[PDB]
């Protein structure tokens, strides 16, 4: 139903947006951390 196929969008929306923040900073922090060496 709509409902229920809306609220599994928004669950996907949410985990994805959530795996971009974490997977930038860690991708911005090994690259940091590697040019160093």
């Amino acid at each position: 139903d709509t409902a229920s196929d809306a609220a599994a969008a928004a669950a996907l929306t949410a985990a994805n947006a959530k795996a971009a923040a974490e997977l930038t900073a860690a991708n911005a922090a090994a690259a940091a951390a590697a040019t160093a060496r």
